[PDB]
Order: structure tokens, then C-alpha cells, then sequence
């Protein structure tokens, strides 16, 4: 185990082969120990014992597994996760008294099972298999952080080296993926117990990312892992740490701090909130209904405001028209302290929107995006103001 986590295994297929041949032996001969004596029971189920920390190291080197940039050795550690499984079953009645998270693990093995059209697709369900890990078990929390130094040392050498390393920024989107879908374990006993929470204050850096090595590809990825990979139970770090971030380019009379790293960010957190809100994560009701969207939404639409005429701004505009569509389709989800004075100033703001520059434009492509932003501002103002009763301000 700790040549493999040391990551220095060029055969580590034909490795992590033998280990699952090693493990069903173990696991065999405990069966045959077991059945000529049932209590092994002293010697490693109750330093700490020696076999409780091979264990861990066990689960801490198969969650390094399906991580691992390869494709071959996914199904291996999932094999191995139904094997470790097995072991714990003939061990013991509940199971989860020694593994909590044993239906994550035995879904891991239909999940190996069914043919894989892929790395991507096997990637997807390796996230997915995590956003459904809700046990906080000792082997994930030194995997997850093991796997986070890992991230951030190679997270730097992209970064800060002015290629060939294709290879190794598919291994760091792999990353990335792992320890969002991953990284709820780790959050989840932290709250009965951060270093979870400089994940998402690097994360929160990493849009911005003007970098000359393929920039643009690492900020999609990073968007589109943020998005739909993320956890649930990360959901309430994500909106406080965007709602300050966002509450940083307002001045204290309020004045906009317009900057193009600004924009850049408020349109890529206007594209993640649609993508997040878009999707329908699996119990991501009871996480969203915590944190509120009201001042972080206020803040982006005052920021548009003096986004301008360009076209940028048009296309910044319709896709904030957009989210505010897809967000007001879920008033139920969300948790809200006063809906009605919220509903109502978005009302009066957009109503602005509507009718810009339906004349005064000069050109067909102003007029189409002018006409492309009314609709959006229209769909808007309707969702908007289904139920909406009207109290204006202090007059």
C-alpha cells in the first residue's frame, strides 16, 4: 500500500491484479479459519491492531484506484471493493457495525459488472458512487485528504511551469471530479468533529485561471466538475463562499468594482448556478433549502445593470435571464425569508431590460440579440410574477 499510494508503479495494473488474487486468498482462508473456529477476532476486529491499520491502507490505496488515470484498473478496485466487502461479510448481525458504507461498495460491483463504453463514462459513475458515499468512514476521510496533497502538489506544476502533459490534465480533471463527488464525507464530520473548506477557496481561484497552457480547457473542466459532480452536502460551503466572494465587487455606497477578472467571474458562476440548478441531484433538496440565493442573485443582477450594450453583455444578460428562470423554478426547493421583496425588486429590475434597444439599434445582429434578451427578460418577468403580490418598498 505504501508503494502504490507512493505512485511509482509503472506494471501498477498486473499489481493491483495480484493484490486482488491476495485478498481472495485472505478472504478464503479466513472463511476456512472461521468455519473450523468462529473466534482474526482478537488479532485485528477487537498501537491499534495491526490488521484494523492494514485495512486501512487497504481502502485508502482502492480509493487511489479509481482515481488513477488508467482505465483497466477502475474495474480492479472495484473487484476489490466487492471483495473487501465479502471479507467483512464473512467476518461477522449488521454489517455496517464494520464497513457503514457497505451498500456503496456492493453497488460498486454492478457498477464494475456493466460494461464501460470508456474512462469518461467509467469516471461518471466512479463520481456518482461517491456523491452516494454518506458514511464518513476513517479510510475516506485518509484517503480523501491523502488524495487533496496529491491534487494540490500537481495542481501547482501546471499552473506555475510556462504539451505532453495531456495525460497528466485528464489525471487532474479526474481529481478534481474525485474529491468534489468525495469530498462530502469529509465536510459531514467536520460538522461533529477546515481543510474542506481551502478545497473550494482553491476551487474558487481556479475559474479566473489565465494560465498560457490551455487555459480555457482547464476553466471548462473546472466549471463542468464543479456543476454536476459536486456533492449535496457541499452545497451550503459553496453558497457562502460565492456569496462573499460575489459581496467583494461592491463598494461600500455600492458602487460596482467593474474589472474584466469580475466579469469573468460573474459569468461563470452564472453559468455553474444554471448547470447546478439545472440538474436534479439525487436528495439535493434537503441540502439546498439551507443557504439562501437572495443576496448573491441581487449582487449578479446589480452587477449586470453596467454590464453595457456589447454583445457580452447581451449574451451575459439572456444567460442571467436564463438563471433566473431555471432558479424561480424551484421556489420549493429552495428556503426563502422574504420571497415577496425579493420577487418584487427583480421585477422592478428587469422590467428595465425589457425594450432596450428594440429601436434605436442599427444593425440585424444587435436587433436579434436585443430581441434574443426581451424574450429571455419576458420568460423571466412571467416566472416571476406567477403568485407574486405586489408591495413596494417604503414609499
Amino acid at each position: 500500500c505504501k508503494k502504490l499510494t507512493s505512485h511509482q508503479m509503472l506494471s501498477s495494473t498486473e499489481i493491483l491484479k495480484w493484490l486482488r488474487e491476495i485478498l481472495i486468498c485472505r478472504n478464503k482462508f479466513l472463511l476456512k479459519n472461521k468455519q473450523a473456529d468462529r473466534s482474526l477476532l482478537f488479532y485485528g476486529v477487537g498501537t491499534p491492531p495491526i490488521c484494523r491499520q492494514a485495512q486501512t491502507k487497504l481502502e485508502v490505496a482502492l480509493y487511489m484506484f479509481l482515481w488513477n488515470p488508467d482505465t483497466e484498473a477502475v474495474l480492479v478496485a472495484m473487484s476489490c471493493f466487492r471483495h473487501l466487502c465479502e471479507e467483512a461479510d464473512i467476518r461477522c448481525v449488521s454489517v455496517h457495525n464494520l464497513l457503514p458504507n457497505y451498500n456503496t461498495f456492493m453497488e460498486f460491483a454492478s457498477v464494475s459488472n456493466m460494461m464501460s463504453t470508456g474512462r469518461a463514462a467509467l469516471q461518471k459513475r466512479v463520481m456518482a458512487l461517491l456523491r452516494r458515499i454518506e458514511h464518513p468512514t476513517a479510510g475516506n476521510t485518509e484517503a480523501w485528504e491523502d488524495t487533496h496533497a496529491k491534487w494540490e502538489q500537481a495542481t501547482k506544476l501546471i499552473l506555475n511551469y510556462p504539451l505532453s502533459d495531456t495525460d497528466s490534465l485528464q489525471e487532474w480533471i479526474n481529481m478534481t471530479g474525485f474529491l468534489c463527488a468525495l469530498g462530502g464525507v469529509c465536510l459531514q464530520q467536520r460538522s461533529n468533529s477546515t481543510p474542506v473548506s481551502k478545497f473550494m477557496d482553491r476551487l474558487l481561484s481556479l475559474m479566473v485561471c489565465n494560465h498560457e497552457k490551455v487555459g480555457l480547457q482547464i476553466r471548462t473542466n473546472v466549471k463542468d466538475l464543479v456543476g454536476l459532480e459536486l456533492s449535496p452536502a457541499l452545497y451550503p460551503m459553496l453558497f457562502n463562499k460565492l456569496k462573499n466572494t460575489i459581496s467583494k465587487f461592491f463598494d461600500s455606497q455600492g458602487q460596482v468594482l467593474l474589472t474584466d477578472t469580475n466579469t469573468q467571474f460573474v459569468e461563470q458562476t452564472i453559468a455553474i448556478m444554471k448547470n447546478l440548478l439545472d440538474n436534479h441531484t439525487e436528495g439535493s433538496s434537503e441540502h439546498l433549502g439551507q443557504a439562501s440565493i437572495e443576496t448573491m442573485m441581487l449582487n449578479l443582477v446589480r452587477y449586470v445593470r453596467v454590464l453595457g450594450n456589447m454583445v457580452h453583455a447581451i449574451q451575459i444578460k439572456t444567460k442571467l435571464c436564463q438563471l433566473v428562470e431555471v432558479m424561480m423554478a424551484r421556489r420549493d426547493d429552495l428556503s426563502f425569508c422574504q420571497e415577496m421583496k425579493f420577487r418584487n425588486k427583480m421585477v422592478e429590475y428587469l422590467t428595465d431590460w425589457v425594450m432596450g434597444t428594440s429601436n434605436q439599434a442599427a444593425d440585424d445582429d444587435v436587433k436579434c440579440l436585443t430581441r434574443d434578451l426581451d424574450q429571455a427578460s419576458m420568460e423571466a418577468v412571467v416566472s416571476l410574477l406567477a403568485g407574486l403580490p405586489l408591495q413596494p418598498e417604503e414609499g
